[PDB]
């Protein structure tokens, strides 16, 4: 109608953003995405983009005044957690760069964003040996609690000068495909984990929610043009959903820590903390070790 | 594009037009964004009657991100208008659609009938000053402050469906005198809170700037409007002057004739007037005295 447009309908700010490895619809009330989609393949997960050399920035894109900004963020006690992971775009430092933008962080728990959440990434991740294509759409939630007389309350904090809202809890949403020419079904699963340090006694299946009851919740409709008449395979029984357990999880962490020990004794530690958790070091660690330690040898 | 080969995820908030009010939609909550409308002395009569008129879902809305009566009803929450029905005296098309859900927000019943509705009625009484009118209604969460500094954002959900009930509304009003005229525009912001409020506030008080609120909504209103432009202050080109108690119960009283289905009850109605100390106007008198010859005619 002419006469209601005629000095515009009021913007919300909901378009689609593209980046170069992953797309994402901004809340500008909450300063959050409302959901982050990419796509992951083996090539992707390869190459020698740094996430050391990122920064965390205001997404040019956004208007300044619907914009989180690092101040919003630290000291607030909460960590700026990817939806789009930075590890998901080694083979770009354009793509791991954009996804340092604010508009794709969201307040995490710093135990979460390390621990549980890291975990299902890597599993994701790990979804490409066996699928040549995973696409993900991740994003926050604040879901409500029945108070104590009886009516159900959402409560969530919000930091920072520009209010930057702190989601109660993560969603996954996971497709993957064996091959653009394959007859198999897809497998699809949707996965909601509370936005707190979770730990390893519970496996990925008790977050697993109905891609139908997560679009009630998030009021999003997920893969719209994936036909639902068809057969979609549960990811969780065509795949394992089986996350990394203590001793592979902190075999992994400490190989990582290598690569950043600046001196021989940072290396031993190590090597001693790995020792003292009964976790024998694997190949790839060694090789890793051993290389480092000539390294810093021949280092001042 | 490989991204997209399964599309984007849909967020629905597309602008949805109707009648004589447009809205966007806010599936996760079953509230609408914002609702536009526009006011004009022709819009606000008519012979569209509200008893005629039912809430119900909003045939265009998803039904699994669309409210139900059943949320409303015993939730201790009104079925607020953001476009009031009685904007649409013009046509029964147009009330009917501001009866449909995606209108509808969880409002505290006093509010709605008292200070938000006593905001409708200023909007309505601009069109004798201003030849349109913009409204753009909807409702606001906003954060309360713990003594320790924390802010908290915290909101109930009523229903199966866990419809959002606000603890703000919000109205930015647009009104132009003519399109051939010189003068600037008026525009003005204001945010209630959804709660019971008095009539000792003055509509000002509830007046906030429009980057503020649009700041605290997300929205950018009437981005085609030039804002370095000449634009007045609502407020001070108009009076912003709601009706106070005496008006305001004088005017809920007048109305109540036309429903009094007895002669004790409509009398009743002069008795809780007079008890008001409020003395009956002549508009009262003569709807009064018609009614009460019109229902000697019946039984
Ligand atoms: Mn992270
Ligand atoms: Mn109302």
């Amino acid at each position: 109608k002419a006469v209601l447009e005629q000095f515009g309908f009021p913007l919300t700010g909901t378009e689609a953003r593209c980046y170069t490895n992953h797309a994402l619809s901004y809340d500008q009330a909450k300063r959050v995405p409302r959901w982050v989609l990419e796509h992951i393949s083996k090539s992707k997960i390869m190459g020698d983009a740094d996430r050391k050399h990122c920064k965390f920035k205001p997404d040019p894109n956004i208007p300044p005044t619907f914009s989180a900004f690092n101040e919003d963020y630290v000291g607030s006690g909460w960590s700026r957690g990817h939806m789009a992971p930075a590890g998901n775009n080694k083979f770009s430092s354009k793509a791991m760069a954009e996804t340092f933008y604010l508009s794709n962080i969201v307040p995490q728990d710093f135990d979460n964003n390390s621990g549980y959440w890291n975990r299902i990434e890597m599993y994701c991740r790990e979804l490409t040996e066996r699928f040549e294509d995973v696409w993900v759409v991740s994003g926050p939630l604040t879901l409500p609690q029945t108070r104590g007389d009886g009516k159900k309350i959402v409560s969530y904090q919000v930091i920072g000068e520009d209010n930057v809202a702190v989601p109660s809890h993560l969603y996954k949403v996971i497709l993957a495909r064996r091959s653009s020419v394959s007859t198999e079904p897809l497998a699809l699963g949707a996965f909601v984990v509370p936005n707190e340090a979770i730990g390893f006694q519970p496996q990925l299946t008790e977050f697993q929610v109905s891609l139908q009851d997560l679009e009630k919740l998030s009021g999003l409709v997920f893969f719209p043009h994936l036909d639902r008449t068809s057969d979609i395979r549960n990811i969780c029984s065509v795949d394992t959903c089986k996350l990394l357990d203590f001793q592979e999880f902190t075999l992994y962490l400490s190989t990582r820590k290598i690569e950043g020990a600046r001196s021989v004794l940072r290396l031993e530690k190590i090597m001693e903390n790995l020792k003292n958790a009964e976790i024998e070091p694997d190949d790839y660690f060694m090789s890793r070790y051993e290389k480092k330690l000539e390294e810093l040898k021949a280092k001042e």
